[PDB]
């Protein structure tokens, strides 16, 4: 059992490889995008983890994509997040934010001025997303076709990922990771599929990678390299997008990249919740063979998945997401091979304390 042992993340040590996935919960305050002294307390249950990875958090406000999604733009996102990283460390935890720009996933009604989301390239991306209704509860609604960004849009993007990094070092934040993955904006860039650019932003695969290495760069200068962490989707389809038809290679030229910088950690969502084809070990081999930091993987991993897989070498952690969210003391449940709080998944957005809080540690 590997799976509860230590292991050095970049800055930090965490104390097993049972991590909690990112995971979105849309329980923010709205207006503001602030975390809740509720969400202080749902991350401290979780506190036992060997790393927690905070839901997606906007990096600014034009990032926000989900209606109750947290930002770590504001001086009351910092002051709120402040809290709930102290009440994690207060209980001895770690806890990574997950910092995004969800890009054409997002709807005008949620974006600065109502406009339209931003993109690679102005097209939809055929899905919904999470709005609230009037009673604050979760709504699912169509994405809005978005708009192409322009080439001097790009600095400023960057900016925010870097500015958003320097939040997450004030408000306790023992790491980051950048939400490069699951179909949101750095991923939109990378794929060809949702990436039509004629500049130097799109096209190859070094053009479609640019963003994203900018902003693995400006991050890391800002804070440093060893506090920054990715989260990739670089095979399979998620919401809608696909990787292109080099999806493999590309990947391991982003993986060759972000090795170049040394940074803490790659996360990889390996398929969306309706499944896909699972990595073959070949491609995790691959990856292990271009990337020298932590590698945690995810998606509908058991622990014995887990303990396979490294066990196997080939990743360090498993980021377990759903078993998270049913289970606050899942690390010990897992030591313990107990039985498992059933899920209760018409809870996982929005709402309040049930279906949140109200998971029993054993
Ligand atoms: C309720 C829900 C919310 C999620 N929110 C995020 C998100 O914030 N960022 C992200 O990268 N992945 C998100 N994911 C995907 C998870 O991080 C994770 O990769 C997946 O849930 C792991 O699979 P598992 O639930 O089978 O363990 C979410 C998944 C679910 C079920």
């Amino acid at each position: 059992e590997k799976l509860f042992t230590p292991l050095k993340v970049g800055a930090v040590t965490a104390p097993n490889r049972v991590f909690m996935a990112p995971l979105t919960r849309l329980r923010s305050i709205e207006p503001g995008d602030i975390p809740t002294p509720l969400m202080g307390e749902y991350y401290r249950q979780r506190a036992s983890a060997g790393l927690i990875i905070s839901e997606a958090t906007q990096i600014s406000a034009q990032a926000k994509g989900y209606a109750g999604a947290p930002g770590l733009h504001s001086p009351e996102q910092i002051a709120a997040w402040k809290k709930i990283t102290a009440g994690v460390h207060a209980e001895d935890g770690r806890i990574a934010v997950q910092l995004w720009h969800t890009g054409r996933i997002s709807h005008s009604s949620i974006q600065p001025g109502g406009q339209a989301p931003v993109s690679a390239s102005a097209l939809n991306a055929n899905t919904r997303t999470s709005l609230r209704d009037e009673n604050g509860n979760a709504i699912r609604v169509d994405t809005t076709t978005p708009r192409a960004l322009e080439l001097d849009e790009i600095p400023g993007i960057v900016n925010d990922f870097r500015q958003a990094v320097a939040n997450a070092r004030e408000a306790g934040f023992d790491l980051v990771e950048l939400h490069s993955a699951n179909g949101y904006l750095l991923h939109q860039f990378l794929s060809p599929s949702s990436n039509q650019r004629t500049d130097q932003y799109g096209g190859s695969v070094e053009n479609r990678a640019r963003l994203v290495l900018e902003v693995v760069d400006a991050v890391c200068n800002e804070w440093s390299a060893d506090r920054i962490g990715i989260r990739v989707s670089p095979i399979g389809t998620f919401q809608n997008v696909d990787n292109g038809p080099n999806e493999e290679a590309d990947a391991l030229y982003l993986i060759e990249e972000l090795a170049k910088r040394g940074i803490a950690y790659l996360h990889m969502s390996e398929t969306d919740l309706a499944g896909g084809k699972p990595y073959s070990e070949a491609f995790r081999q691959k990856v292990r063979e271009r990337f020298h930091g932590v590698i945690i993987g995810a998606g509908a991993y058991t622990a014995e998945k887990a303990e396979d897989l490294i066990g196997k070498g080939l990743i360090d952690a498993v980021a377990f997401g759903r078993d998270y969210i049913a289970n606050p003391d899942l690390v010990a449940r897992l030591q313990k091979k107990a039985e498992l709080n059933p899920q209760r998944p018409e809870s996982f957005y929005g709402g309040g304390a049930e279906g949140y809080t109200d998971y029993p540690s054993l």
